[PDB]
């Protein structure tokens, strides 16, 4: 049974598989248990309440109830706790507040932050509606803890309202937070940088703090908002982890404290850094949607309750099961220079090996002939596309090719008429010359007439062409904060900015919900959930090398699924890495995510073609199982490892795919043994036609062969019989 | 479906969820699969064979097979394996031998090699039967593999035919060998030192040969015959073990080799030093039995089906699973300074506080005063026991108690009427004076004189008094090896030693077979599945602190059941560790195994008495729980941790015991989850009251409480409703 | 030889066995050596000035140089580099300062805050004093580095002046910042508890940021104002 | 205790400056009064260790580095008390036993030892003790008085570190031609070689006299084969080797 249950003075918040557990003592409410479901909860684990030095009361005469050594859901400075707090509110002439629990509901269905993206599907859900107040601020926080009856997920998020007479500004609002036990720990975090997004990276939790965040503006390619709590010596297959995860795109921080006792405090939500709220009388303020996830299947079970929770409650129902197409993008291809020829016999070998969407990337508007302009002006270079964008998507549907369009919305160059006309909409501090970053400025979306322009502009581009797919950029990271009338408002500016963002690509995608949207920002400058929630795809980096794929692509699907990460088959020498690569291998990596092509076709012998033309054949079978189907990794692209191996099942049909980065020599041969197969199945391998039991495939293996040389792949496809 | 199948060239040995599967390849037999289940193996996992540099060839055109290459089920030196060999035979002018593969049998129940400790309740077994033949030395080698229907566990052993009309010499012949796939493994081994017996021991395999051993005469104090070969990163839920293990009490060796191509070679056996064995034509040998046991739920898993194969086929049906006495012994509380009245005052006194058993321990025989005479003088000190043995027996009887008797039957001192009598009965060198050891010589179990001398000792003293336990030490190390009348028969003594002593004790325990006989060697010098076979328990170690015997316990049961375990309550300050533990810790200790006492009752306070009354009442009722009860580790005492805790479920009964070794301040306290329990279950805690689901116990776990102070304990008794 | 010596761009700070070498580039302060004593420092380990990828410039038309990528010696948030920054000051309505070097002093002897617990003993040393001005904010921040002669100890703090007719407000302001190259490192600190006190820590270096830090109003049992 | 409530400011952000004008107002005041009273020795204190910094240390030449005074959870203390401070800093005192903080016995032996790897002091019952107890104290005094020199003058050097997992402890000091080495082991052990402990810091040709044996050794022998450390059985059990350089 699950759903949210109140039972006296605990609260009992109930997903498949996972419980929060939380106890109402006396106005303060503690954290009893976060994980596998237990009903009648007597109180095993409580903490043991003693006298610990220095760790204060709120009362005089009772020593051992103290605030630093309670385990709680939110927290609080200046009360008696040291730990990192989560909500910090200053009014008059102090930021000491004392939220005390008053009353709790439950609601039944929909239910989230405005203008934030937040959990969708939500018809059997139920929210624990957790009401605080402060009596002498005159400041209520609302907590609240969200079930799901198909996932082992809790979503979070609060609601602070100002109800005094006077403003006040918050200074620090997480969306989630857990005390866990004192116990040995470990974290996995996806950080890594451009070129190298989502990096896995694992460590043990030691005293202190440990924090990952974003103060660039948008969440960043060297950080994601996640953080991954686990059991001591968790594995792929076993043990216990709590994955918590912030739907937000802008400044974050996760962190994990270890206190003085060895206890662990874990946190996610808005950055402190570059963030203030100001609330007038009346006014209120909500946080982004906090995720925590839990499996006690290790890194593969919380690979998969992650990745399930995405496909069903986040990414837009309309594409979550949809096969994505196949596409070419000229970006690498062509960069700058084209013209309509161009694009018509690219356009052409697309067709030819069967490619199905035909992305028309930067450089088709103003005067944008290199990275140095135009930005702000996405008005059609007629004389550049041959005529107008209309034709050339005829053109292009004619040729049998669905549409797509490059754009990058959030950008201004100072050379371009947008500049020229409105100078002041561009993220500045006056007297403060501009700070550069390729070459380009960021529009304030702080600003509701940038909001109003740029719905304006584009909603006028999607409904006067028939575009299937856009590209969505974001090509910089944001300076020089001071647009604000007060320093008040200009510490707003950041989350404002973001909550522009959402306004206009929530509207966007909802009104023209049969585009393809895919997100990006120098790759994957901005890959989290908070983007997820309205562009079911992203390109998840710039790097396109087969061999500098494998770490980033092992990251990007992590917590997100496969059917979001986009991957293209690129040229060689490769234009990021300098290195040669096997076109089979750069097929098969890019195979391992959602498929497309970035290179100049037209340049290709025919041969190449022809391979082309064979992996696109083959890909069109394979989609089903890597966009629908289940991900086993097999070895991992570690900093060490020499191999990456991933396995997808799909109902019937079973795919391993094997990559080796360094020639070997005189050593044995790699065992790889597939997962999650029936013992008692029959799996006949394409390849060779020989039929193997998943008993032998599982507990015996492969024998890996693979010829001399570097960035070697191979394939196996197997059928259930 | 389980047993033995040959299928074409296939041989398939099925224990319950354990395959051995090998493969006649034109006599050579190679090792396909070893590990769970496979029904119609095809070959996924077949070393891929191709010419590896110095990797020789038996034939001058195939470049590609090469025996330094295959996986194999036994190791040749001569032939091109280069790995270390595990049988070697000396005929004419060569060690070198081929054996091939020439005729398959299968065996059902009983099968076993004469006159060494085998797998008994063989019934629901089968055997497969690999006769190889050497044609031009004219040899057979038998190899033998043996199925359990009830057990992971697969055992062998092989037989060597001089079928020759010479004398040939086996100067090596191991008893299991397994070519096991290259991959990241690690090992798990019991080693230690007198005083710190079975100390588990973890390492990653690395390139190069490690090994355990003993040249000892005795398996040893420092090592076990035990070698736990681990997929990498196992814990104590999760992960592949395959143990290797022997029954055999003398000479061993267990090597681990990871060779030029990553691949890694076990194997088990008779140590090859102080070992030749020279076959006569027509004459025979056969190897000691090794069992080969498996499990994918990690280290626990491994525990468990360890423990399980040794109470079901190996310790003696008669005493597997019956409750073992609580017993007294006398060696600590009074040394060899005792008589008449103090033996019945201490019998008295364990009366009172309802102790089963008492036993007399070293100094009741000839002049044994102290450990420098009387060793090999089996006769009754009538004048210290203050009359017959069999009065004092009827003494002891009539005050309600069994009676024990101490023996080292295996030794000989100098200053004894049987080392007057017959001097050249102790193993020595002829012209070298004697090496001595706590000043006494061990017998030439290796004579037909000696051993028929001991058993009719012996067995004049079973049959004449109404004995009901029997403990046999043995307290010194073999050196001086020398009685052959040929360097070859003083090769062979070694291992004729440890035939002798199978033939005597084989004899004594199934002639006695209502005698417990407990097994000893200053402590843990010979705890092994040899000696397990006709002695169901045994002196884990002399070290009877309670503190120090938590790692002690930790490896003591590690492979071996809690009942085999004896553990004795002994006096403060600790005789070993010049240590004061708190009496209700040395008991908690003592009854996670076999219990007993060993202290001066007589010299014990009124409360001191009343405290051990309450242990008895206590263990009395935990005794089933222990001894037949399911084992689980929830911490380790290993080197490093300053805690312990181990769990027993039986039926309805949980409890669990914790330990932390010193005392802590401002530290959170440990939570403690329990596992295998009902998740559903209710389980009411008798110190409290309370009752808790099973999946608050596992999935929360209990918050340990201790005052401050060094070396205390508690205890958690649940009872399912 | 050791106190302080400035010779055209470079300042260098020397201490016995402990040099800190600063160039002034146009206006910004790189940390160029923080180590064993260096003499006519040619920069050997200068930082490869490259395009990185939003890694954001001072001016439009040099990729190359950017905040996000030079070694320093105090870190301010707003003109592209995004490590934690050091000195954050509110003014008007922004919190983005840009404090440029102007001149450079040196000072002998005796030197240190007012009303705060500074070095003694102070007649064998030699203090450099970097001016930097934010002339839009119209503040001065001026750092201190002083030079022992019998000890490989450097001594920093800074001075901030609001020369400005508004009232401004400072956020952050740390006593010392060092870039060190990309290398493997380890940290040890003083940590532990009430009981416990300053128990030794060893850990790796990781990506992201590791602190210990007091917010209870006096340094604490549990960390130590110390980082190895 | 540490400051809670935040709130005396007229306006926040005078609140905001609360914490460091605290401080401010603290360094005003114990420098005035050290240096208005430069002859009182002044030790600080926060619940033993809770403000051991050099901020402190400017004003205050010792500070009680713990409340803990049992001689074994002492010893990760004093590693850390002196890893960055010297050793002259360091307050450490014999205290009653069992020891009032870990429920412990400790040899007294083993609480002086560790002690006067610190600034010695006393806390206990002089009273309470018997004449035993009383001769063994005045005996740790005699010894210390000579001992501290090289303790509070001298160079320390660790040999072994009471770290989480370590069993033993080992700290020498060098003054002029004195070297002292002071070893502590925590849990008894049975079946273990002995430790082989080397000295550091000595002159190779330097011959160096043990007090204990009388025994002349030189300098090479002591840093490069070291010293067989013998204990009897038990717990917390200490020795102390002191060498004169001829
Ligand atoms: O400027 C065009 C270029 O912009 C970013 O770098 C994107 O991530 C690339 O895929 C490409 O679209
Ligand atoms: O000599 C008597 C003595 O012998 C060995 O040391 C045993 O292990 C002890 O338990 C005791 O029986
Ligand atoms: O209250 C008296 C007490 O105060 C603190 O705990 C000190 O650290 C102790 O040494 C003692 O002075
Ligand atoms: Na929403
Ligand atoms: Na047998
Ligand atoms: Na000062």
């Amino acid at each position: 049974h699950m759903g949210v249950r109140i039972e006296n003075n605990l609260f009992y918040v109930e997903s498949k598989n996972l419980s929060l557990i939380i106890e109402n003592r006396n106005g303060y409410l503690l954290l009893k248990h976060l994980g596998k479901t237990i009903k009648n909860y007597k109180g095993s684990n409580s903490v043991y309440e003693r006298d610990h030095a220095f760790s204060g009361n709120p009362t005089a005469t009772n020593r051992t109830f103290s605030l630093d050594t309670q385990r709680q859901i939110f927290g609080q400075h200046g009360l008696g706790d040291f730990r990192k707090p989560t909500i910090q509110v200053q009014h008059s002439v102090t930021e000491v507040t004392d939220f005390r629990f008053v009353e709790a509901k439950i609601l039944k269905g929909q239910n989230g932050p405005q203008g934030l993206p937040s959990p969708h599907s939500m018809d059997d859900t139920e929210t624990l509606v957790l009401m605080l107040e402060d009596s002498k601020a005159q400041l209520s926080l609302t907590l609240y803890y969200t079930t799901f009856n198909n996932d082992a997920t809790i979503a979070s998020y609060s609601k602070l309202d100002n109800n005094s007479n006077q403003e006040v500004v918050i200074h620090k609002d997480f969306s989630f937070m857990a005390d866990f036990p004192a116990a040995d720990y470990e974290i996995v975090t996806l950080q890594g940088a451009y070129a190298r997004e989502k990096t896995v990276r694992r460590q043990q939790v030691e005293q202190g703090i440990f924090s990952i965040s974003s103060n660039r503006g948008a969440s960043g390619h060297a950080q994601t908002p996640a953080l991954l709590l686990c059991e001591q010596g968790v594995t792929e297959d076993a043990g216990n982890v709590f994955a918590i995860q912030l739907m937000y795109s802008g400044n974050f921080e996760a962190f994990v404290q270890k206190n003085q006792l060895n206890e662990v405090r874990v946190a996610i939500g808005i950055n402190p850094e570059n963030f203030s709220w100001k609330l007038a009388p009346e006014e209120y303020f909500e946080t982004p949607v906090a995720l925590v996830t839990h499996s006690d299947q290790g890194l593969t079970g919380i690979s998969h309750e992650s990745q399930n929770f995405v496909l069903k409650h986040i990414m837009l129902s309309e594409f979550s099961k949809k096969e994505r197409p196949i596409l070419i993008n000229n970006w690498e291809a062509t960069y700058f220079d084209f013209q309509r020829e161009k694009l018509l016999e690219l356009a052409d070998e697309a067709k030819k090996v069967g490619i199905e969407l035909f992305v028309l990337d930067d450089g088709w508007f103003g005067n944008r002939f290199d990275d140095n302009r135009a930005l702000g002006d996405w008005v059609v270079n007629e004389e550049k596309l041959g005529g107008s964008l209309e034709s050339l998507i005829s053109a292009i549907h004619e040729r049998g090719l669905q549409f797509g369009l490059w754009l990058e919305p959030e950008m201004i160059s100072v050379d371009s008429d947008l500049y020229r006309q409105h100078p002041d909409w561009a993220i500045q501090v006056p007297g403060y010359e501009h700070t550069y970053s390729r070459n380009q400025l960021v529009l304030n979306l702080a600003n509701p007439q940038v909001v109003e322009y740029l719905k304006s502009v584009l909603d006028q581009l999607l409904f006067y062409h028939d575009i299937d797919y856009i590209k969505w950029d974001m090509n910089r990271n944001i300076t020089k904060l001071g647009n604000g009338l007060t320093y008040l408002e200009t510490q707003m500016q950041s989350h404002q900015y973001m909550l522009g963002l959402y306004e206009l690509v929530s509207y966007l995608t909802e009104k023209h919900s049969h585009i393809l949207f895919e997100s990006c920002s120098g790759g994957g400058g901005r890959n989290d959930l908070g983007m997820m929630r309205y562009f079911p795809q992203v390109w998840a980096s710039d790097n396109t090398d087969a061999i500098a794929r494998l770490p980033i692509q092992y990251g990007s699907s992590y917590l997100y699924p496969t059917i979001s990460m986009g991957a293209h088959v690129s040229a060689v020498p490769n234009h990021q890495m300098g290195r040669m690569t096997p076109l089979e291998t750069r097929g098969l990596v890019a195979m391992m995510g959602n498929l497309g092509y970035e290179l100049d076709l037209t340049n290709l012998s025919d041969e190449e073609k022809a391979t082309i033309a064979n992996q696109v054949n083959l890909y069109k079978e394979l989609r089903p199982v890597v966009q629908l189907g289940q991900q086993y990794r097999l070895i991992n692209p570690d900093t060490v490892s020499n191999e990456a191996a991933v396995q997808f099942n799909y109902g019937n049909q079973t795919i391993v795919t094997y990559v080796r980065v360094l020639s070997v020599v005189e050593t044995m041969e790699t065992t790889l043994k597939l997962k999650d197969l029936d013992e008692e199945g029959l799996y006949k391998l394409q390849e060779n036609g020989e039929v193997y039991s998943g008993a032998e495939l599982m507990y015996a293996g492969l024998t890996v062969i693979l010829s001399q040389g570097d960035f070697l792949s191979r394939q196996y496809i197997f059928r259930k019989l």
